[PDB]
């Protein structure tokens, strides 16, 4: 598993400049803290965000998460750029404040990467209020992620909408402001050929 | 590979290299599977020295018996990906001197560093290694990896080849004397040359 090369790291550092260290910022993940498969970091004031995927180590756990949460396909993640999660988290500005829904797992994730400097705000919303704009967000911004193709069921075995880290970020922002974001454009600072493996290269 | 923080460290340390100064480069192992890299600046004694675990152990054990005499067990703790990172971090358009340019050229080109120029010094086989014994005597303490016995075509034993020593040997031959240096220094720290404590990489 070849991680980010030197040049890729320098590119990532440059691209991170497009993030406002002081602006409010959402973070959300799918998968457990020690084995995440999707990460999203969203700045609602200018539509700037970071979004990427990761191949899971525990395939047995991933199958369950898929069936009951994100509905992702392991086949789609095999081309994910290895080591991107550690690099991105390593590249985050010092002392940055991130907002989230359920900060237990994300805190463990940041700490595992020695980023105890990054602060987490648990915007504790009720499950009936947080998912109010679920349909509307998927409606307008669903084109940004097509990885959730599997069927997801709840306790009642009723088929429900899959969970996307990026959509969740926009969903939680909508609930916190009681309206969809007033944004002309949104933009992933990471390019496709950094999120996914590029052409083969000799790594030594 | 190298973590984000390690890469930022390597970038800072590389600042200790003068991009416009004379600089030797030498490797042990093939261009596609090297096991020792050395980059040496004769004017101030600053150098870069590190190791790599070989993919082809069969070819390695052959190189060991007839060239560098290194032990595969010593290389397991070598920081993975360090070779590509260092080469990626080298200043643009830098001029490197060496004795065996064809292999080093293929190495640099495989890393997309066509910008780096190589100077294959005019140097006779006998003249090139006149200072071999003197260099090892003075600087041998800098590398202890070459613990194995090495022989030529015949069963006659010979001194093993170190990438770092070779840089100092070739420099000595080029100026007809050992380097006039108060100090030499590896810009790379031990905890970056070898694996440090285990961290969660995702
Ligand atoms: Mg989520
Ligand atoms: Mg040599
Ligand atoms: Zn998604
Ligand atoms: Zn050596």
């Amino acid at each position: 598993q070849v991680g980010l090369s030197y040049s890729q790291t320098m590119l990532l550092k440059d691209l991170m400049g497009g993030i406002d260290p002081n602006a409010p910022t959402w973070i959300d993940i799918e998968g457990r803290f020690n084995d995440p498969v999707e990460i999203a970091i969203f700045q609602p004031q200018n539509g700037q965000f970071i979004h990427f995927y990761r191949e899971p180590v525990d395939q047995k756990q991933f199958k369950q998460d898929s069936k009951y949460s994100h509905g992702m396909d392991l086949a789609d993640l095999f081309n994910a750029q290895p080591g991107l999660t550690s690099s991105v988290i390593g590249a985050l500005p010092q002392g940055m404040v991130l907002s989230c829904q359920g900060s237990d797992d994300i805190r463990k994730l940041l700490d595992s990467q020695n980023r105890k400097d990054i602060k987490l705000i648990d915007v504790e919303m009720t499950r009936e209020a947080s998912r109010e704009y679920e349909d509307k967000v998927w409606d307008k911004y669903g084109w940004l992620c097509k990885m959730h193709t599997g069927i997801v069921r709840d306790k009642k075995k009723k088929e429900i909408t899959p969970h996307c880290a990026l959509m969740d970020c926009i969903i939680f922002e909508s609930a916190s402001k009681a309206r969809l974001p007033d944004l002309k454009t949104v933009h992933n600072i990471l390019p496709h050929d950094l999120i996914f493996r590029g052409p083969n290269v000799v790594t030594l």
